């Protein structure tokens, strides 16, 4: 470290961010500015290397699958390079949006205006909560792409307080199994910050998946005495062989019958860990919870992923920082 903050090289998070600078070539500015809706998020699953230019909208924005973080990073990086102050405004709009769908704990909800149901959780899914906090930390830092005066100095204090306020709810959040520790779920009560079902295959649990962006956001924080406490506790948690399973991995070539496999000298985490016993589980479509992959219908086996390389990249981070 250096006082209290961690290098941002290797940092999952990062790294996404910079990536998103350069989604789409900037041939395709007009296309994202144009679909941004008048909340100034953006919906989900535009493919905007294919259509024409929209026409906005009033829908509510959203998080998941990337939406409104990464169009903001990117219509941020060329508003850096080319000075289009169309492309300000629609960054202003949206960095606006994060923070005004963010409930009075510091969750940051899927989709806003709220939906009704799993929707309106503090939303880990897709790195959604934590990567829109990222965003959000970059802006209050005049980190590129938001070295520009895109924002103000008083700009910045929103955004700083809206990083600390999700930066609580995480610490608030995180799970305590048996006095100990953990990650977090996929998805928790913006309110009770309990974990929460969403979909009827993700049940309650530890997100293996989920979990390693909350890390990497929180490791762009200044590493106070209690996150350096969370980050170290959730990267012992990935790197305990009570999480991972040694030997295995997953290949979702194979998940026709079984996806886990053998691989000598290998670790897999489970996308769904059992809140207290640490037990990687599965469900389906009737919302069961089951241990045993094979008994799952087909088309979920094979139509989602219940496991991967998850830990992978934290802790090799965490190792390379000291906190592993």
């Amino acid at each position: 470290m250096t006082g209290r903050m961690l290098t941002l090289d290797g940092n999952p998070a990062a790294n996404w961010l910079n990536n998103a600078r350069t989604k789409w070539s900037a041939s395709r500015a007009d296309v994202v500015l144009s679909y941004q809706q008048n909340n100034g998020g953006w919906p989900k699953n535009l493919d905007y290397n294919s259509v024409g230019n929209g026409g906005g909208g009033n829908e509510s924005g959203t998080i998941d699958n990337g939406a409104t973080i990464t169009e903001m990073v990117f219509l941020a990086e060329v508003y850096k390079s080319g000075g289009n102050t169309k492309y300000r405004d629609a960054v202003r709009k949206a960095a606006n949006f994060l923070v005004n769908s963010q409930y009075s704990t510091g969750a940051l909800p899927q989709f806003y205006p709220l939906k009704g149901g799993y929707s309106d959780h503090a939303t880990f899914n897709d790195n959604g909560m934590a990567y829109a906090l990222t965003v959000l930390d970059f802006a209050a830092n005049k980190r590129a792409p938001f070295d520009t005066d895109v924002f103000s100095d008083n700009d910045r204090t929103r955004f700083k307080t809206a990083v600390t306020k999700g930066t609580d709810y995480i610490l608030k959040a995180q799970w305590k199994q048996n006095g100990v520790l953990t990650v977090w779920c996929a998805q928790h009560g913006a309110l009770d910050y309990q974990p929460k079902k969403a979909r009827a295959y993700e049940l309650e649990s530890l997100s293996g998946s989920e979990s390693v962006g909350v890390l990497a956001f929180l490791m762009t924080q200044p590493q106070t005495a209690e996150i350096e406490q969370a980050v170290r506790a959730g990267v012992a948690w990935f790197n305990s062989p009570r999480t991972y399973l040694e030997g295995y991995t997953y290949d979702s070539s194979l998940a026709a019958t079984n996806p886990i496999v053998p691989r000598a000298g290998s670790k897999m985490w489970y996308r769904f860990y059992d809140l207290n016993t640490n037990r990687g589980f599965f469900s389906d479509r009737d919302g069961s919870k089951f241990y045993d992959i094979t008994q799952m219908s087909l088309e979920r086996r094979t139509g989602y992923s219940w496991g991967g390389n998850y830990g992978t990249s934290i802790i090799n981070f965490a190792q390379k920082v000291g906190y592993l």
